[PDB]
DNA sequence: GACCAACCCT
DNA sequence: AGGGGGTC
C-alpha cells in the first residue's frame, strides 16, 4: 500500500520543522564509523527522504540536525549520534526516543526494532527490518525505492506512536524515568563509546606470546600423562581419555554425556595429575582465545582504541550490556588473568585512569528496601556485612569468625539477594540440603525484615503482576502464578532479586548523568569510559586526579537517599589494573 | 547456522 | 539473580 513520499534530490525549509520523527539509517551491526545508508523526515508538513551525501553536504540540515530547540523523535537515537559523531557532526534535541519508551514499559517484549515496538500499540503499518534486510549472510541494503519506503514507514510510525507511548508510561509513573534518567544516559553513554579506551597492543602482544609458549609447555605435559595425542578443546575426545582410558569416576552427566566442568574436576583432581594441568590449560586458553587475539581484533588500528557498544534497552532488570568486546567481563579474580588489565591505558599522556566502586550496593539497597532493623543497624556503622552476618547464624563473637565461617556467611548473603532455595544453597556450600535449610532459618531469624519483604514481594508480583524499582522501573512476572513448581519457582526468585538488582541499576544511572553535570559545572577534563554495574571507570589528567577524590565519591554517595548511607571507594594510577 | 558446554564479569 | 570452540 504504497506510503506518499517526497524523494527529495535536495534539502528544503519545510524539511526543518521544530517537531520531526527522523530516521538516519545505520545498519551494520556496530556502528562505530559504519556508514548512513538513509535519512527519512516526517514531520507537519509530509513526509521526505533524503540521501546521506546530499543531506550531509548540506549546512542549513547539519544546523538543523545540530539545534536542540529543534526536537526529534527517533529509534536508538545512540545508534544515529555515534554514527553522525564519527562524521564529525552533531545531532541534538531527541525528545523522545521509541526505543528507549517501548523498553521501560515492558523488558520481557525483545523490542528490537520499529515494527515490534509497533505491535504493541497495535501498529502493523511498518516492517521488521530483518524482512528489509534479511540476515546473516544475505544481510544487504536494497535498493533505493524499498529502502526508501522502509525508513519512511519507520519515521511515519514514530510521529504515530510516541504520543500513545508518552500516555502510557505516565499512568504507570515512568514518564520521569525516561525523560530524566534514560534519555540523558543515552546521551552521555554515546560520549563514552565514541572517546573509547586506549590500549597498549604491544603489551598485549607480549602477553600473548608468553601464554603461547606456557599453552605447548602444559599441552605436552597432558600428551605426556594421557599417554597419547587428542584435541583437549574436544568434549568428546577428552571425555573417554578421562572416563574410559584414565578411567577416571563419572561424577556428572551432561544432555551429550561426560561432564568436564571445572566444578566437577577439581574433585577429581585426587585421582591423578592429568586434571590440573587440563584446568590450568583451560584457564590459559581462555585468556588467549577470547581475551588477548578476540581484543586484538577489535582495536582499532588508526586511534588505538576499543570502542564498545553499550546496550541500554536488553536486560530484564535495567542494568546495561557491553559488546565488541565486552568490557564488562574483564578477568580480574586470578592474577594472571588480572594482569590483562594493564593493557588499558589512558589516552593522553600525563592523564591517569580513574575508578570508583559502590561497596555492597545490593545488600545496602535490600536493608532499605526491607527495613530490617538489624541490616540498617550494620551499615550505619558501617561493618563488614559478610562477618557481621556470620556472627548473626553461628551465634558468635567476632573472635570466633573463622575464614570459612565467613565464606559461608557470604554465600547466604548472595543466596538471599538471588533468592536460592535450599538446594541452590547445598549447591553452592556443597553440603546438603538440612543443613543449607537450616542456615537460611537462621539467617531469617536474626533478619526478620528480609524474611518479611521476601514474602511480601513475592505476594504483591502475584497481585500486580510486575514487580517495581526505586525508581519505578518495572518488570512483568507472569509465570508467578504458573502451576509448575520449577516455573513457579524461577519467577519467585526474579520477584525477589529484581528490586535489589533493578534499583541498583537505577541508582548507578543517576549517578552517572549527576557526574556528568558536575564535570562541566567544573570545567573538567575528566571523562567517563566504562560502567561496571557498580562502579565507573573515568580518565583524567594527572592535575585532576585530587580533585576527583572528593568529587566523584560524593556525587555517586548522594544519588539517592536511602536509610542506609551509600559507601564509595576509589582507587586510580597508570593503567586499569593500577586503579585498585 | 544453531546448539551445547564451557568459562569470563558484577 | 543479570549479562558476555567443537560439533552436526
Amino acid at each position: 500500500a504504497k506510503m506518499a513520499f517526497t524523494l527529495a534530490d535536495r534539502v528544503t525549509e519545510e524539511m526543518l520543522a521544530d517537531k520531526a520523527a527522523l530516521v538516519v539509517e545505520v545498519v551494520e551491526e556496530n556502528y562505530h564509523d559504519a556508514p548512513i545508508v538513509g535519512i527519512a523526515v516526517v514531520n507537519e508538513h509530509g513526509r521526505f527522504f533524503l540521501r546521506p551525501e546530499s543531506a550531509l553536504a548540506d549546512p542549513q540540515f547539519v544546523a538543523w540536525l545540530g539545534d536542540e530547540t529543534k526536537k526529534k523523535s527517533m529509534f536508538d537515537s545512540k545508534r544515529a549520534a555515534v554514527a553522525l559523531k564519527w562524521k564529525g557532526i552533531e545531532l541534538c534535541g531527541v525528545s523522545f526516543d521509541l526505543l528507549l519508551a517501548a523498553y521501560l514499559l515492558d523488558p520481557a517484549q525483545g523490542v528490537d526494532d520499529v515494527a515490534a515496538a509497533a505491535k504493541m500499540k497495535q501498529y502493523e503499518a511498518v516492517r521488521p527490518d530483518e524482512a528489509v534486510y534479511g540476515k546473516g549472510a544475505k544481510r544487504a541494503v536494497p535498493d533505493e525505492p524499498v529502502l526508501a519506503e522502509h525508513l519512511v514507514r519507520k519515521a511515519a510510525a514514530i510521529w504515530a506512536l510516541e504520543r500513545p507511548f508518552l500516555d502510557e508510561l505516565r499512568r504507570n509513573e515512568q514518564d520521569r524515568l525516561l525523560v530524566e534518567l534514560e534519555q540523558p544516559l543515552s546521551s552521555i553513554l554515546a560520549e563514552m563509546e565514541f572517546a573509547g579506551v586506549k590500549v597498549d597492543t604491544k603489551r598485549l602482544e607480549q602477553m600473548g606470546k608468553e601464554l603461547a609458549e606456557q599453552l605447548r609447555t602444559v599441552e605436552q605435559r597432558i600428551y605426556e600423562l594421557a599417554g597419547q595425542e587428542f584435541n583437549i578443546n574436544s568434549p568428546k575426545q577428552l571425555g573417554v581419555i578421562l572416563f574410559e582410558k584414565l578411567q577416571l569416576p563419572v561424577l556428572k552427566k551432561t544432555k551429550t554425556g561426560y561432564s568436564t566442568s571445572a566444578d566437577v574436576l577439581e574433585k577429581l583432581a585426587p585421582y591423578h595429575e592429568i586434571v590440573e594441568n587440563i584446568l590450568h590449560y583451560r584457564q590459559l586458553g581462555k585468556l588467549q582465545s577470547t581475551y588477548i587475539e578476540g581484543l586484538l581484533k577489535v582495536v582499532r588500528p588508526d586511534t588505538k582504541k576499543v570502542h564498545t557498544i553499550f546496550n541500554q534497552a536488553l536486560t530484564q532488570t535495567g542494568r546495561l550490556s557491553s559488546t565488541e568486546p565486552n568490557l564488562q567481563n574483564i578477568p580480574i579474580r586470578l592474577e594472571e588473568g588480572r594482569k590483562i588489565r594493564q593493557a588499558f591505558v589512558p589516552s593522553e599522556s600525563d592523564w591517569l585512569i580513574f575508578a570508583a566502586d559502590y561497596s555492597q550496593i545490593e545488600l545496602r539497597v535490600l536493608a532499605h528496601i526491607a527495613e530490617d532493623d538489624n541490616l540498617m543497624e550494620a551499615f550505619r556503622r558501617d561493618l563488614d556485612i559478610h562477618t557481621k552476618t556470620a556472627m548473626d547464624i553461628f551465634q558468635v563473637s567476632e573472635d570466633e569468625v573463622t575464614p570459612n565461617m565467613r565464606r559461608q556467611a557470604k554465600a547466604v548473603n548472595k543466596g538471599i539477594v538471588y533468592g536460592i532455595s535450599d538446594y541452590g544453597l547445598a549447591q553452592n556450600l556443597n553440603i546438603s540440603r538440612k543443613e543449607a535449610a537450616e542456615f537460611i532459618e537462621r539467617y531469617f531469624e536474626s533478619f526478620p525484615g528480609v524474611k518479611r519483604y521476601m514474602e511480601n514481594i513475592v505476594q504483591e508480583a502475584k497481585q500486580k503482576g510486575y514487580v517495581t524499582t526505586l525508581l519505578h522501573r518495572r518488570r512483568y512476572l507472569p509465570d508467578i502464578t504458573s502451576r509448575n513448581f520449577n516455573v513457579r519457582s524461577f519467577a519467585e526468585r526474579m520477584a525477589m532479586n529484581t528490586p535489589i538488582q533493578g534499583s541498583a541499576a537505577d541508582i548507578i544511572k543517576k549517578a552517572m548523568i549527576d557526574l556528568n553535570a558536575r564535570l562541566k559545572e567544573e570545567r573538567l577534563q575528566a571523562r567517563l569510559l566504562l560502567q561496571v554495574h557498580d562502579e565507573l571507570i573515568l580518565e583524567a589528567p594527572k592535575e585532576e586526579m585530587e580533585r576527583l577524590c572528593r568529587l566523584v565519591p560524593e556525587v555517586m554517595e548522594q544519588a539517592v537517599t536511602l536509610r542506609v548511607p551509600l559507601k564509595v571507594d576509589y582507587h586510580y594510577g597508570s593503567t586499569w589494573y593500577d586503579a585498585k
